[PDB]
């Protein structure tokens, strides 16, 4: 039923209406209204599309033909015409059923003649067979696939599948209640969060969440724990969203000192600065990837996005570049702080050649036809940015030249602990013991 | 049958006499006239130009072979001219057939004498078939295009393409008979004026319509209805005009703010400016692909603009940046302007340069050949284009200073109604009472 679906509530909508079509259809037949023969779930691969069917026709006291497209290259066909005309017929011997096909590719595409002949056989006793039935009372076809590319192009005329139908990655609240059913399988441990680690993972799938909640769930019971608490669903988060964990890296205290002075300057000035998306766990782990990782939780869409926004996601990409400098001097800064920059640069140009933002270019989109402007108004547009990005850093320098003191006591807490909440990091900040085990 | 085809009665006059040369020839062929080898249907999309075809084709007896254009992958190097082989081989063999080619302008197009080998064997092979060597007798071509000025000049030779039917968009008399004829399908209407639908919607066409009576059809059966009554056609009228709604999932009372100041300007903007189409509706909900939609829609069809109505346009599109900093602040302009600025760039840069309408660069087209043209023009051009934007979002200010009364008003009563036609809006920016329920 549509229970079991969780998140996807736009596409679960019209497959209500839909089946109110399916389980009385003489009421819609009686005034004169038609609705399609089949049809088309798209969206990103494995976000639950099969259950959504499934679903529709649990819910619903109807019949569910299930069949694949892609087991039709498993053998020379031919046959497989055959096996289409006897499912077709079988689901007009019962009269109200639902046919689900996965994988339609595989029975279209566009291909060589040596196998278009007989793939286009099987081809169109499909498209007949969509045809050689009355709509009044009858059998709706559902067919799937995320390349709406691949799709044979005469299989998708009106008189066949003309409803089309998306099925998307879901939002904050959908990756939430994801977590929660296959929380509801797993021995859990206290009052464990889905919301905090559902954003968190911005834009992904639901059977990567099974991943999540699967390889959590191995990763404690190996430790001969008593249950999952938070620490083993952010622990496969971690793993997951960015890399493995180095246990085997020998390194000096001269570079741990540096990158925590780097780690220490995107927390001060992604803590302090008017606007900013929260602060959260702050490490020096070398993560796989990178070497030191701020995290931070937003909860809005981005288009909640403003100038105050962007300009403090600007100042929160040069407290790493502005801490290096303030501390070491001005020759030692390092190389990956330019890493950061990239990031500063693309905000920048968001701000000039797409929005409002700057009073000199004017407003105007610059940005879907780039080419086409001459270089005087690229000169002014791209002098904007350039200007925007200094009065950035020096805005990251006087509020890092202001806050020297919980830079040190940040800085040689990331040193001794290593691990840091928005809390803790409150408590470094404030000289206060924190009562935890060091490292 | 040619009844079904309701709108466009002198050009299906013209059909109506190649069917009658069809059924008995020696009334024509008495002075030495002979069958046209080809006729042209040109037109925008959905106008119902195959629907001509199959008019022609199934009234008269003869076979119907359908092909597309838009059809033939061009993946390879031999097939599409060998689909062109097979399907004329077919045809010579049931004499008196009709061969329907949709969208031309996708297999035929102009041949640039500099592509190296295998972009046009297509259209060279179908050269050959319509007027080659060995001659054809019996077959008629019947060719849909929506950009006849994009064909070759030997694909259109008064020999493979004899006539050019040009089957435009319907107007109100038309829509009216379109209307009529779906309308007819359904048993059931209760007290329905099609001229006040007709009058309604202008600029839609064949299929709009279609559907805009099936999904009123449909709407009627959803709720369970008795018949199809005049509010029935208005929610599918407002769901093809504006865009499907979607289910309100959440609001707060800041972006729900926020958002009823940016539809306010639309709209006020709408109504006080000199020149601008009239106002239907002003929304605060999800409406398709938006957070809310104020949606214009003129009395009478026109053609083309002139400078005071694009002028207009330029001013309309100000009103959302333009009133939320005049509420929020310079520092609170949201990143949702950015279709505006799309919108607004795109009708000044084709006031500029394609229109014609501007002084210091003259009576000149600069659209097409855009490469060709120097440094020098381009400045000249973009700093106009930039300068008239600029001066827009200067009267748009001017203006919303005088109208903050007005401006409040309708943004407070949208938020209380979340939905208002443009006489509803006429009686809230007076402080009058609408007589219907909040929310
Ligand atoms: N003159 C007309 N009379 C009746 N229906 C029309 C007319 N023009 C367009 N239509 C409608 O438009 C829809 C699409 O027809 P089609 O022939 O596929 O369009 P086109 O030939 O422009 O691609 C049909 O449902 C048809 O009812
Ligand atoms: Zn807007």
């Amino acid at each position: 039923k549509f229970d079991d679906v969780c998140g996807c509530d736009e596409a679960r909508a019209e497959l209500e209406e839909i089946v109110d079509f399916l389980k009385d259809p003489t009421k819609y037949e009686s005034l004169g209204g038609k609705l399609p023969k089949g049809v088309l779930l798209t969206g990103p691969p494995g976000t639950g599309k099969t259950l959504l069917a499934r679903a529709t026709a649990g819910e619903a006291g109807v019949d569910f033909f299930f069949m694949s497209g892609s087991e039709f290259d498993e053998v020379y066909v031919g046959v497989g015409a055959k096996r289409i005309r006897d499912l077709f017929a079988q689901a007009r011997s019962r009269a109200p059923a639902i046919i689900f096909i996965d994988q339609l590719d595989a029975i279209g595409g566009k291909r060589n003649p040596k196998d278009q002949a007989y793939a286009k056989q099987t081809l169109n006793q499909l498209l007949v067979e969509l045809d050689g039935f009355s709509q009044t009372s009858g059998i709706i076809i559902i067919g799937a696939t995320n390349f709406p590319e691949a799709l044979d192009k005469a299989l998708t005329r009106p008189g066949r599948f003309d409803k089309v139908v998306n099925v998307d990655l879901p939002d904050v609240r959908g990756r939430a209640d994801i977590l929660k059913h296959h929380m509801k399988k797993i021995t859990l441990a206290d009052n464990v969060d889905p919301t905090i680690i559902a954003r968190g993972t911005p834009g992904l799938s639901g059977a990567e969440l099974a991943n999540l909640v699967n390889q959590a769930a191995v990763y404690a019971c190996q430790k001969n724990a008593v249950s999952v608490d938070m620490s083993h669903f952010e622990w496969a988060k971690d793993k997951i969203l960015m890399g493995a964990e180095r246990k085997t890296m020998v390194l000096t205290d001269a570079a741990r000192k540096a990158t925590a002075f780097h780690e220490a300057g995107h927390a001060i000035m992604a803590k302090y600065t008017n606007g900013a998306t929260p602060l959260y766990k702050a490490t020096i782990l070398p993560r796989g990837r990178a070497l030191g990782i701020t995290f931070q939780l937003p909860e809005m869409d981005k288009v909640d996005i403003t100038k105050r926004e962007c300009q403090a996601r600007l100042d929160v990409c040069m407290g790493g570049k502005i801490a290096e400098e303030l501390i070491y001097g001005k020759d030692n800064t390092t190389s990956g702080c330019g890493s950061d920059l990239q990031s500063a640069t693309g905000t920048a140009r968001a701000m000039v050649t797409q929005y409002g933002m700057s009073d000199d270019v004017g407003p105007v989109n610059l940005s879907e036809e780039w080419e086409s402007w001459s270089n005087k108004i690229r000169d002014i547009a791209d002098n904007e940015v350039i200007e925007l990005l200094k009065d950035s850093e020096e805005r990251a320098r006087r509020l890092l030249t202001k806050k020297n003191v919980e830079l040190h006591r940040l800085a040689q807490g990331l040193i001794e602990y290593e691990t840091l909440d928005a809390h803790e990091i409150e408590q470094v900040c404030k000289g206060e013991k924190l009562a935890k085990l060091k490292t």
